[PDB]
């Protein structure tokens, strides 16, 4: 039926859509597949400066499609998150509703996440017996390691003003969507260059050690 | 009465409860045996799966009343193991706590605070650094906010304490906000736990030398002329 | 001509008053050594316990109008700001822009009045405020920290509080000091210095960190699209 991903092309910018609504916006290796390509299309046109990545329905990710790793591997799940902090684009979430499991990494790895009055975020991974591994190095930079870790042991469910009061929000309004528009304004003050740049220091100052990935991946695995 | 510890069993849980509600609680060589005798205890119960601290009267701990290479002091060692248990950890704060008794609540898993709540490191006043409690409150606050609180011996209420991290959950009683974070808990296992922990330690790392540093620090300025 | 810097001494505490308010009290290697000269004053004197950075005018300090190794001037004094045995102090009642923001968040304690703003502009120009960011980081945490500087977020006293920014906001950030002083007549310079190691020794920066974001402002200064931005402001 649909592609996972519909893309779209604007002044500066790709926008990667989550397009099926109706399956809650699931992660599977196809999702995983076309956002990777979406962000390849838009870092290989030297005229992009933004990647925007947003949703449809009622859940912005839902996290895995339930429907061995060698010594020093890392999952596509894991290289993707990494790719949204490492890029030269500015990655944008765009969060209308509610992101489970994986689909809060996914929206914790942008650089700027913007919430509206439908966002949810919620870790459920320790309801199944799961560490979060691959996705809490994505929410401990924006929340802190303690609430990152609590919000993990609890499940605990975030609000679009919840978020953005502990970090994991950047912005909040009634729409994420008209939240983007102002958002895009600011980031065609500065150019692709000096975003590369401000996200590689950014890894200088706050770096994840190298065997990070795979041990994050091998626990998650391991369970 | 002399004992510092009281130990309750329940259902997945073992309860120690700081017993001496008239000399506020303080932290001695007994309490601190008594504590990780405690922990001990949950810990070979494979069927337990939660460690609660709670107390008595107006204070949850005042602290303690005024080395060789690589070693250790036992506070130091009882704040890591209450971070790298394999059970879930829960403080429930219905008091102050004081100096050392700060350090306590912010290593468990979990601080509850009830409206009785204080926390304040009031080391500074002494001529001391919290070097062995600093740690484990800055794990909640961040580095700016735990420095900053040290150096003015800024005291926190239950909301404070709840705002900078310190706290988890805050409430008017700390003892009623447990039986839902109990019921949260059973959704899990004690493998999720203690994996969920060693990772916290796998990405947010004390080094290894840092215990015998953080202990001579304090040891060290007992000693200084300023302190007495 | 006129000095960028005004010394006052006080019991127990030495003030550096950035003293050009219709200059904005920028940047320049002037006002850099004029205050490490009196950083140095400061610690000579062993009863000096705290250091007061405060300013004049509209402007806190508007910021700015390598060998293998080397750090600039301006890193080393943040540095120093960090690891004085002196309580370092910054009183900001005015704009702090650009480099004037990480020479506030070097203090211990940022006592931010009504009139406070910070913003990091940086960005606008094509540059990265890399000798700054480490001082505001230690504060905001990392996220807020990289993301006030791609949006130049304005913060103002009230926002400065709330991300750690500021330690303390008031209607004046002059009047929160006699009280913090008075708080600080508690303890010690002993103390003050030991406590300020071991922040160190807890988060520490890397030995090779201040050369290379010195190096990074000086290649984006040298980026074709730097003046074409400059231009554009
Ligand atoms: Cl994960
Ligand atoms: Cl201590
Ligand atoms: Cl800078």
């Amino acid at each position: 039926g649909p592609g996972s991903v519909r893309v779209v092309r604007g002044r500066g910018l790709l926008r990667a859509v989550l397009d099926r609504p109706e399956r809650r916006n699931p992660i599977d290796a196809g999702l995983l597949t076309s956002l990777a390509r979406a962000l390849d299309q838009a870092e290989s046109d030297q005229d992009c400066r933004v990647f925007v990545l947003s949703s449809t329905g009622e859940d912005f990710c839902a996290g895995t499609d339930l429907s061995p790793l060698p010594d020093g591997a890392e999952l596509p799940y894991w290289t993707l998150l990494e790719r949204l902090t490492r890029s030269p684009l500015a990655t944008v979430a765009v969060v209308d509703g509610r992101a489970t499991a994986g689909g809060v990494g996914l929206a914790a790895a942008c650089d700027l996440v913007l919430a509206g009055e439908r966002a949810r975020f919620r870790l459920t991974e320790v309801l199944a017996g799961l560490v979060p591994a691959m996705a809490l190095p994505f929410v401990a930079r924006r929340t802190g390691e303690q609430r990152a870790f609590a919000a993990t042991l609890r499940a605990e469910e975030f609000d679009a003003g919840a978020a953005h009061r502990v970090g994991l929000a950047d912005l909040a309004g009634p729409r994420a969507e008209d939240l983007l528009p102002p958002v895009l304004a600011g980031l065609g003050r500065t150019d692709r260059s000096t975003t590369a740049a401000l996200k590689e220091y950014r890894a200088r100052l706050f770096p994840r050690d190298a065997r990070l990935g795979h041990d994050a991946s091998r626990l998650l695995i391991e369970r």
